């Protein structure tokens, strides 16, 4: 259970976040125990952030292993009186965090949150906080990191990414002290609805500690009470009157507040509806045409660090531009971000950190013994801990469970269907699970059509097939989506794209100038707008975003239809054309 | 014999350059004989230019097969006194050329100039001037083209290069009409020296046809006669007391009057020695060191056009930098750019078409009938073509015989033995001979080391290996070129570099960027400079190029120093910085 940590009359929160202590492992660190002392000869890294890109050193930005973040932490004697609580909002990938040189909690995965409580006897008048933080990747990992697949020997081991987008790590997003009551506190909250002609009634399960009575009470944005039960113990539900939907783009947020013994606490709450029907999704019964973006949480120059003047930068661009829609790739991303979709009313596709599930681009799914993929355990975990974290979001319609496994092999099946199994018994919403789909010359074996609720496909007619060659790129697209829209259920594009460097041009068609990133999109519009189960577009990528150093990126991943700062391409401006004239319903009906 | 056209007192000169009717075949131009009439529904194309960038049309640029071009030729009739020449300067690739549909000739080569006599009786009060050019390259052709070597099915047959650079094809040089006495005239002249004491002696060759007495004169730039021979014959030789020598970067050009019955030619010409002894590379007895570039003849929109402005500019932008040389990669440039050379003092290593060779990148020097290159026929007129035309050139120290040839397969010294020792027996001066070696594992078997007089190095250390690990690319760069170091002859970079679009920065090293540019070059240079044997640098490239279209080129080739539209990059800076400290002679004695 992960509640988004809230400033309430019951609950402190302070801020850690700031200019933290911060020290390159030298292979020594743990051996010699940093974490026990005040680090020595150390540097000085903004938190939260990434830390590859706040200076201008390649061992820092390309270090391989462990660093050391601390602080000093100087606490009010009085909260020993109330439950002291430590959150991470997320630190990459991997955590051991200490207060004065005890180890109280590990964690692994490097985008979802984690927390320990501060045990009163270990609290001294002055404290400090240290947390290492792992970058290491490899088969085991939620992104996965590749261990062997003119040759040279490099100068330093390094990360071998099996994911196009830079390892970008450290304290990622905020560090957090909160408090609750000692004795009772709300733990989770759980809400479910059903439209009843316009009454709407919502089930609500109430996890707590400790013995004491639970109530609920729903407010609308103004104010006003519209429905409350008291002395309601874990299980119950309750009505509105003539309950304001929560619609794309058209955003209504109901305020739940939660009292349990003392504790209190106020959950915002959009009602709406998902369902799969046919070759439609709908939303509030409605069959909605997903208009957007993959994106990637990257900015300059924290990396991955949590942005918030960039956040709501995007999603006025976004409103500018016509969108409705984007998908978290690959990652999820930061509460910060989702709350702020709930309240603008960006739809959004919540996928998991399963990202490079992929051997052979010995096979993927092989037994672990005969060196196959060693990731289904930690996915299952991280399928459980986005559920519980983000499962009251109005904005999430759909769960990714993993982008571009090699899902055309032997054994994908075997490897996904426990994993969609336990994405839909969590999910109290019950709400469509899909994969992402790598383009792949045997397609109809692909096990996305045993599995999902919507096809969701990354391909690229036009560029890494078909380059320069667009007419072919129509017919080839052509032929495959045609199949998929025999299948009678409904798909989409979540990535199609042309890397485009910026002040790039030719009138005639030419790879990675402006013009050609335009043509691109109108040949694969040509074929999906005559589709009837192509149920949405999301172009790769949002945004141009770090990647890796190679051969084919043009200092990082040029996909973007803005650029790194967000400026528009030629093709933004023809995106806002184009789903200017598409509406967000009733498109293909 | 192909002497460069100019006007004389017995030689007229018209330049038939201009606008020019233009039409695509559209596979029955020859068929329906498109050459006997005024070309139908044709475009417009200024001549001389490649025809693929002056349109807005894919079709065009992309075009596969043959173009027509055609114009009138309304010529005076007191020009059928003389003997009337048509002089091709280059046709890229192939060309047939028609006067009143009649074939007149035909030419297979696009680099290299080819002249036809119009015959008196041809000849009526109006003429249509029409030649078919064709851009198909194959393994017969030089430049080599492929045939075999997510798949797609192409929209339209194309040309595959087997080279990268586009495959601008057109009227790329001057069209000309000249003439020249009827019964008695000049066909070529050769010229060799050598310096005793402060006294030059001119050895001259004069092929004439036809009966008379044939005289030769020598005089200063400002007009002096500093020697005279008449009534001579075909063989002789001269003496030139105090002889001034043509210098890198101080040329001195004399002034070579020949008369031959009424016919008089004056070629210009510089006296200087180049020979190779040691490990030293000596130009009038001194350690050159080359310092300088691969180029291309490209520029926006002509392609490979002659541009005489831009030609102009480059040797402007090559003496502000403090560069003293470049290669005519990989195809020999125009006489306008050669004879500016001569002029201004720039030394050139004079490059063969010969790139391609290479079927393996089936053996590449497998025989003919068992699907080999069928290159060396036409290898062999190349370099008598080019050593005819360009022997005369005191700019000219070495000729390249292939760019990145197989040499380090089996075959490759028979393919090339004849070609090296038909390039020594033609050559009048005996210049050194190299071939241009591709970066390759097993380079101690390259068949260069049996052949060159200088080993002539493509290596790409920090960009196509050890790509963003500089440290790495040091190591393995020492490695190698102390193997050739250790060979105790003259050796040489005459490709390295690293692409780089302007604009793109970062202060940490990373690939594309202006500054990964000047770290690549550092990392090279504390390797080359420790080499004794190693004699000189050219960058790839000077300029940013056109190539293919393709997923590892950002619009072209980027590597040049500067842009297309000759703007510097921070490397060109550098190279500025660099080049005004390394003199250009003596700097490794
Ligand atoms: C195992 N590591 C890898 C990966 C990819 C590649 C290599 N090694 S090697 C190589 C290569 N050769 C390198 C040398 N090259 C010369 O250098 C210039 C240049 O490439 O910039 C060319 O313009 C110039 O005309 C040529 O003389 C001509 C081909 N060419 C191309 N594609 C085009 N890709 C690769
Ligand atoms: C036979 N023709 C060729 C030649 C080269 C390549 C292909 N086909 S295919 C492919 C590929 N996949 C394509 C799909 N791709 C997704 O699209 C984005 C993107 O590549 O822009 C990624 O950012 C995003 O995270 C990924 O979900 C992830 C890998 N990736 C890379 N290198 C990275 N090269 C190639």
């Amino acid at each position: 259970a992960m509640l988004y940590p809230i400033l309430t009359q019951s609950r402190m929160l302070i801020d850690l976040s700031g200019t933290w202590r911060f020290k390159l492992d030298d292979g020594s660190g743990f051996e010699k125990k940093w974490y026990e002392k005040t680090l020595d000869d150390a540097q000085l890294m903004p938190v939260p952030s990434s830390y590859n890109d706040i200076k201008e050193s390649a061992d820092l930005r390309d270090h391989y292993g462990w660093v050391f973040y601390q602080r000093d932490l100087n606490i009010p004697a009085y909260l020993k009186t109330q439950r002291i609580v430590l959150r991470f909002a997320a630190v990459t990938h991997s955590a051991k965090v200490y207060v004065n040189g005890t180890l109280l909690c590990e964690h692994k995965g490097g985008f979802l949150p984690f927390e320990t409580e501060i045990p009163e006897n270990l609290i001294r008048d002055e404290n400090l906080l240290t947390v290492a933080v792992d970058n290491r990747i490899d088969h085991s990992t939620l992104p996965v990191g590749r261990e062997d697949e003119f040759p040279y020997t490099p100068t330093k081991k390094q990360n071998k990414p099996n994911f196009d987008f830079f390892n970008y790590c450290g304290i990622t997003r905020p560090v957090k002290l909160y408090t609750t009551p000692k004795d009772a506190y709300i733990s989770d909250i759980t809400l479910t609805s059903s439209l009843e002609n316009n009454t709407a009634r919502i089930n609500y399960k109430i996890d707590t500690k400790g013995s004491a009575h639970t109530a609920i009470g729903v407010y609308t944005k103004q104010g006003v009470c519209v429905a409350q039960t008291e002395n309601t113990g874990t299980e119950g539900s309750l009505t509105i009157e003539n309950a304001v939907l929560w619609e794309p783009l058209k955003p209504y947020l109901y305020e739940v507040k939660i009292s349990f013994g003392e504790d209190r606490y106020t959950l915002p709450y959009g009602i709406r509806s998902v369902a799969v029907k046919g070759n439609k999704f709908l939303i509030n019964n409605k069959p909605f045409y997903f208009k957007g973006y993959g994106k990637h949480e990257d900015t300059f120059p924290a990396g991955r660090g949590l942005n918030m003047p960039m956040n709501a930068k995007d999603i006025s661009l976004m409103k500018w531009q016509g969108a409705n829609s984007f998908r978290t790739s690959h990652y999820p991303y930061s509460e910060e971000m989702m709350r702020l979709c709930d309240e603008e009313g960006i739809v959004v596709i919540d996928e998991t950190t399963a990202v490079g599930v992929h051997l052979n681009f010995v096979n993927t799914f092989d037994p672990i013994e005969q060196g196959g993929i060693r990731t289904q355990s930690h996915h299952k975990e991280v399928i459980k801990d986005l559920i519980a974290r983000d499962k009251n979001h109005a904005c999430v319609v759909m769960w990714s469970i993993a982008n571009e496994a090699d899902t055309g092999s032997k054994g994908a099946y075997e490897y996904f269907k426990p994993l969609f199994d336990l994405a839909r018994e969590l999910d109290p919403q019950k709400r469509p699970c899909t994969l992402v789909s790598l383009q792949m010359v045997n397609y109809k074996e692909d096990c996305t059509i045993k599995l999902s609720d919507v096809f969701c496909l990354n391909r690229y007619y036009g560029w890494y097939t078909c380059g320069a060659d667009l007419q072919a790129a129509e017919k080839m697209c052509r032929e495959e989506l045609e199949f998929w829209n025999s299948l009678g259920k409904p798909f989409m594009y979540t990535e199609y794209g042309a890397d485009t460097v910026m002040g790039l041009h030719d009138t005639t068609d030419s790879m990675f100038t402006e013009e050609y990133q335009v043509e691109y999109y109108k040949t694969n519009h040509k074929v999906t707008d005559t589709l009837d189960c192509f149920i949405g577009e999301q172009v790769w990528n949002f945004a141009d975003f770090a990647t890796s150093q190679g051969l084919i990126r043009v200092q990082g991943n040029k996909k973007g239809l803005f650029t790194r700062d967000r400026k528009p391409k030629l093709a933004a401006h023809y995106f806002k054309e184009r789903w200017s004239k598409i509406p967000d319903f009733g498109y293909k009906k």
